[PDB]
């Protein structure tokens, strides 16, 4: 048995000049909040030159 | 046996000039709230050549 | 058993001028919110050059 009351509760997201990149950014649970954040990743940025040459 | 009352709650966004990326912004859950936030990523950005030559 | 009493909230999105990207923006849920994010990238953007030659 549980018994939560949320009263009068301020979340309120007021911005004028703003770049972001937020993922999880306001969430309200009424009695719980669970978040599981497993983000996996494998990239490459490669570059691969065979017999560069500079002469002046 | 739950017992949840969310009376006068404020999830309110007021933005003026904003760039975002955002995913998950505002999420509101009445008795819970979940997430599983599991992206994946396998990009590439390459670049090959084969016998550059640069002269003056 | 649950009960639940969701009276006077606010999810209220105002902008003026702003650019976005946002996949789940506002979500209320009565009584449960599940949320499986769970994108797959296998991108690429590649250049092959074989034999480049730059001469003055």
């Amino acid at each position: 048995k549980v018994q939560i009351i949320n009263k009068k509760l301020d979340l309120s997201n007021v911005q004028s000049k703003c770049g972001s990149k937020d993922n999880i950014k306001h969430v309200l649970g009424g009695g719980s909040v669970q978040i599981v954040y497993k983000p996996v990743d494998l990239s490459k940025v490669t570059s691969k030159c065979g017999s560069l040459g500079n002469i002046h």
